[PDB]
Order: C-alpha cells, then structure tokens, then sequence
C-alpha cells in the first residue's frame, strides 16, 4: 500500500504502529495478566 513496502507486506507499515502497538498491548496484557494472576505462592 505504502511504497518502499517490499517484504513485511503492507497492511503493516501504516500498521506497524498497529503491530508495535499490538506488541505493546500484548506486552501490557501479558504484564497485567502476570501481575494479576497471582501465583499460588499467596
């Protein structure tokens, strides 16, 4: 869609922020889940 595009196919450069955001969101969810889901250690 963009231009330099090439590999890493579009729907991603305008969306790498989306991906990066998704990674960040996945990190946050993983982090929140990790911080929430208390271990049976108490």
């Amino acid at each position: 869609g963009q231009e330099t595009r090439a590999g890493v196919v579009h729907g991603a450069i305008g969306g790498a922020g989306v991906t990066a955001l998704l990674a960040l969101c996945l990190c946050l969810i993983f982090f929140i889940v990790k911080t929430h889901r208390r271990k049976a250690a108490r």
